[PDB]
């Protein structure tokens, strides 16, 4: 049963990490599409705050402790690190693709762990997010591609 | 009197055709402006569904039969054919310009036929659409142009 | 068969029902004309949405949606109707058969999705199974006479 | 008649139909009572708007609207109804005849307006011509049996 | 000896119709600086008369008698004040509406007394709701017409 | 000699519960072309019964007696018409609802008379509001069932 | 029990909780009266929705819902409450026990649904399992003392 | 021999003003864990008192007497309970508001009796609407103060 | 003259009235200050919209809109006012003359549009003709004294 | 006065104006009755908000608000009104004098706040200074005759 | 005291000027971002109409006369003049940057004049606008920049 | 110190409080669990907004916002809490200390802003000073016992 709460706790830390990272994209993008990227990443960091809270509260429902220490959040984060603080629009979209691919893989890991424990609530939460990101990733991939 | 219902029936088939075609643009556009083109063509195919229904129902009001067979719709369609299934944003906008120019010419044909029959209801329907497309085509032309 | 093959079948069927549901909408006759006209309007709107959802899922899955109307026509397998004038009870009976067809296809889609471990497509199929099971209950009752 | 004479005729008729549509609204009996009650309520509200619009167009054109109910009574020419009890089908048949009358009167108004180059009245006539042609289609389909 | 609830409602039906027509006269034909506010006020007023007409008719039908369906009968039965004018200043309209509302109020009081003698709680509540409405409106209209000390 | 307001409200509580259950039977089990409109009408109806149940209970509590909290007592005390059917045509449902509403109306009139003898203005207003509601509804239901001349 | 037997059990129980939650709603006393009154009102509205949903799922599955209140009374198995007066804490403790009962019953419904490959009922069970697991967490925290 | 409707309304005007001021005292000066919910409840309450003040004044004016316009007269005429406190626990506020509402309720009952003797349906309806409001509120406030069996 | 020439004239006039209508809005004095201030606010907002619509129609028609304020000033031909303090009745009388001017220009635009078979510009002119005919009726009545 | 002494003065005055504005609201007579009735209603609602805001700012600053109506009566210094019947123009003239009084008191509050480096009270003063300067302009224009 | 009303009157004339100029951008931009620039400049000219009215009405509150003559508005305008009537999207954004920089400098001039007169109402109006334009100018500058 | 240095300090503090306010939100125990949970949700949402506003002001001022969580952690100076279980009164007492800290920092920001003649940052600081002065009043009263 610890594997479900272990994976929720991993996601809590990654959600925090992406919330910080998505602010970086939001502030520091430059170029003609500044405003739409700014608005896009604003919605995205809001989703990461919500995801942060949901993972924590699911852990609590499952009888464990959520992470409450900045230091632990920082140490446990495993989503892609970025060294930049200035971006083109296409660079942000490419970075987000990578961040969403990481989230997608981690949600499928959560689903499996939920499956082994017969945890339908956590499985439903995982799968709603899998659907959300497979849809976004299709759109992001099309945004990065050139036409034949 | 058959010329008004003949032209409404032509438009019914073209509206169906453009509804299918506009999905093609909606799905298969690639590049940075993916999302706005996707949203734009979504509104456009909704207008073509509405146009499909309006033409059919006007024919019925005029005492004739709307087309109800896929095969007849396909055979009767005369709006521009496209062979592609992958597009740049500028390519979609250029294709839509051509589709809207075709609609505009066909609505003016409908207006004339309505005029000869003193059909004020069909004439009003034609003219509301002429105004709509002359306005859109101005915007689309500006979108495709370079500045002096 | 496969998730993408089944999605493409449903895309073609959604287009066919979108067209047929307009025939019911336009051509029903009788005292319940307006309620039937309104009902079929909402139904065709759902068929348009289904058409789009099926295509986009195929695209998300790395395959091409159908974009040619001739292919849509050739591939559709939902019930054919060679009438263009209906009573309200005839429309309801036809919609029942159309919804029985969709429900069976959604169940095939779910099976295919569970085999492929595709939770997203499975969730899509299951939401539709629930929608049609409920709607078919009400349609059945509409067509019955009491005990 | 000239545009104003025709507007004044339509003012009288809108008043007459407003009264009559209340008769349908109150006095229909049978399973579809509530839908007819609701439809006829919308219809009389439309007749009240029509009455005001005709009158105010007359005032815009420099003439006096009808203000005496006795004149309104004497000038009305829309179909007379003797009954005070109806089936839903009878009401729909009577509304069709009322709407046919209005539609023909709006066409007379339009011709009159066109001759006087009165674009405002013409646009008002044509907007209503469109409204009644659409309704009359639906009403016709409602009274039909399927073939 | 006064007429029953149903005959009072029938009278009220005929008057509401008459006032609906009459209020259009004020709506169309007022002249002067306050044209628009009088036009809007009288539009709300005729809409209330249309509603009253339908309410009285439907209450008569609920009580088992038939509503009036003929415009000749509506015209002959109306007893609300007539006006032989088709042009008005704003003060004239306000004065005339005061007379119309005083008339309505008096008739709603008769309606209430009839409803009470018949133990008709539904019609009594209907009458009293309206009595409250015109007592308030008449206070405001009276203040609009008065001169300050 | 008739029972007090509080005992009448307690009866009304039990009936509202019974009709809430019964209206679900009509909601679920009507069959025929008008299935959906009957399904929706009866859904609005049971929601009104749920509200009535809570209102009567809370008024009894305001008057210092205790509401019924046991389903066995609710079942034993209900006096509204029973139906031994679980399948209905649309006309059957309309006919049966007419009988249920005529029952309610008669009980709300008793409630009003009891409230008046007790000078209970709150309960009287509550009863009369409901009397007005069912008199209107019963007029429409009766018209729905009649045949035109 | 099979899916329908289990749905019918939950129909009876939803009815029972609807009644009981009114008892909490009316009869709580103490400083938090109004918030408990409001919370329990939302809770009984949820029980009324649950009652209708179970019944209609049964009808969809081809069986008859419970229509006799005597059957509803006899089949209910959720916790019995003898009292008719409560403190806010007592109400919260009693609701926790009611919600634990429901949560266990929804899990039985889900297992039953999964065995019958009934995705619609399964989704309905799991949606409620999620709802009660979340509520029960909050309720538990509400009854606790801090460490 | 009891005072007329108009003098009762004038009393009610003065009290509503007093309670409007007093309810601010509870609003500002409550202390303790339930500070915010008491602050909000008493804000809704003073807003109701402001409305009552205006309603009573306007009804007096409709009845042809003049409303009170001087704050010295408002202060001298108020008879609702005074409180010589400017700090409160939540339970104290609830207890004090119970006393204020019991006072209002008793005065609205006198208002109703006066309105009935005068056949003043408008004021009677106004009084009874308010009687219904405080009977419900007082039930809830009483439950908030009680201890469970 | 031509549709585009007439549109450009109206563009210049819309700008002029937009400015003048602010003068009425700011500088009216007297008891009806606020209603006049609100009325003229809505009116200048319509002038801004008219300015934009006229320019964009010229652009749709392949010609250049006016973009220089000196050209706008030189070309405006609506009534000049050399006052900056007004009574409410003076504002209404001036607005009447401004609206009579606009109505005549809209009629010229319609004629030009019908000659050019330009249904879009004609519809634009006719919607405005109807708006101003109605508004001038009400303004006239505002300025009259009763019989 | 210090900031709190000045806030307490404004608390008393807001109470006084709340009462007075009801007098204007009830007792105005003449053609503009309804607009004055509506304007003064908004005005007293503003005075009630002002009364609460001053009191709560005092509480924030560590002092006690006024709770006794006798103190409120004795401390009020806004213009005394003896009348209980008014023309619309008289009401507007009296409101101008009330608003001038408030505006001067808000300026005193601002100076006091600035001296104490109290940004919160200062911002509150200045927001109201802006409000009354704008209103007083409109009120002035309303009382004027045009030149 | 004349320096506050002098500066409000300068701003009234510039607001009028920018309202005309912003229509020029709105109509005459060409290129892929036509529609968003069109929408952006539409909001901007609405703000300039509002600014025009606010400056005028503040002058009137201060006991002076607003400008009511087109000719005076034209003569007094000092915001940047543009000679073009056709623009790329980036050209419009660059021109707006310059127009907003001018507004920002003029609002700070207004604030100072308000300060010297203790005019808190005009100072508040100035400062609300300073905040608005410093925020917009940050966004506009990022839109024009390239990433490091 | 400087405006940008103070803004960066507050950015780090906003992040720290955002995290801590979630601890209160999750881990409070007792009868007021839900109101405290809702209160702290709104509070953390304000901390997220504050984080963003502080960063964007620094960027507007030509400097870089903090984008590394290690820097955020190192720089935060708001009160540390080494508990993860709370009563409702403990949460309120901690929030009081957190809000006292923010208020003092906002006052330093205002001073720095006025020195730099930065009206925009000063307005930001002052709106927050007013918000926290009011909220601390209410929190204080929540923690008191009456006289
Ligand atoms: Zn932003
Ligand atoms: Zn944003
Ligand atoms: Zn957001
Ligand atoms: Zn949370
Ligand atoms: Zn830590
Ligand atoms: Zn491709
Ligand atoms: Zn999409
Ligand atoms: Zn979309
Ligand atoms: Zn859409
Ligand atoms: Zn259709
Ligand atoms: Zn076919
Ligand atoms: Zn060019
Ligand atoms: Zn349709
Ligand atoms: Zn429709
Ligand atoms: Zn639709
Ligand atoms: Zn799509
Ligand atoms: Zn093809
Ligand atoms: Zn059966
Ligand atoms: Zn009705
Ligand atoms: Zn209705
Ligand atoms: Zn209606
Ligand atoms: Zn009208
Ligand atoms: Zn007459
Ligand atoms: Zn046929
Ligand atoms: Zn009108
Ligand atoms: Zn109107
Ligand atoms: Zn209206
Ligand atoms: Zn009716
Ligand atoms: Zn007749
Ligand atoms: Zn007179
Ligand atoms: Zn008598
Ligand atoms: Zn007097
Ligand atoms: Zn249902
Ligand atoms: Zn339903
Ligand atoms: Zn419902
Ligand atoms: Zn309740
Ligand atoms: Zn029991
Ligand atoms: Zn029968
Ligand atoms: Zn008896
Ligand atoms: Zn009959
Ligand atoms: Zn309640
Ligand atoms: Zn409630
Ligand atoms: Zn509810
Ligand atoms: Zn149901
Ligand atoms: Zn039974
Ligand atoms: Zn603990
Ligand atoms: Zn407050
Ligand atoms: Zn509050
Ligand atoms: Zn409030
Ligand atoms: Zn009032
Ligand atoms: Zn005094
Ligand atoms: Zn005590
Ligand atoms: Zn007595
Ligand atoms: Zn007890
Ligand atoms: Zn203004
Ligand atoms: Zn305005
Ligand atoms: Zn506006
Ligand atoms: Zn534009
Ligand atoms: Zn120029
Ligand atoms: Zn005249
Ligand atoms: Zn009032
Ligand atoms: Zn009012
Ligand atoms: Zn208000
Ligand atoms: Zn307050
Ligand atoms: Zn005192
Ligand atoms: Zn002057
Ligand atoms: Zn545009
Ligand atoms: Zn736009
Ligand atoms: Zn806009
Ligand atoms: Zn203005
Ligand atoms: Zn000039
Ligand atoms: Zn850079
Ligand atoms: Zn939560
Ligand atoms: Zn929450
Ligand atoms: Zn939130
Ligand atoms: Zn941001
Ligand atoms: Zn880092
Ligand atoms: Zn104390």
């Amino acid at each position: 049963a610890m594997s479900v709460t272990k994976q929720l706790l991993q996601m809590q830390a990654d959600a925090h990490h992406l919330w910080v990272k998505f602010h970086n994209y939001h502030w520091n993008v430059k170029g003609l599409q500044f405003f739409s990227i700014h608005e896009y990443t604003e919605k995205a960091y809001e989703e990461m705050a919500e995801l942060f809270d949901s993972c924590a509260e699911r852990v609590l429902q499952l009888g464990e402790k959520a992470i409450t220490c900045q230091k632990v959040l920082m140490e446990n984060a495993k989503s892609p690190k970025v060294a930049k603080d200035c971006f083109t629009p296409l660079e942000v979209i490419e970075l987000i693709k990578q961040d969403y691919e990481y989230l997608l893989a981690e949600f499928k890991k959560l689903n499996e762990a939920a499956e082994k424990e017969s945890d339908t609530t956590t499985a439903a939460f995982a799968q709603e997010n899998i659907a959300k990101y497979e849809k976004s990733l299709w759109m992001i991939g099309a945004t990065l591609q050139g036409a034949c």
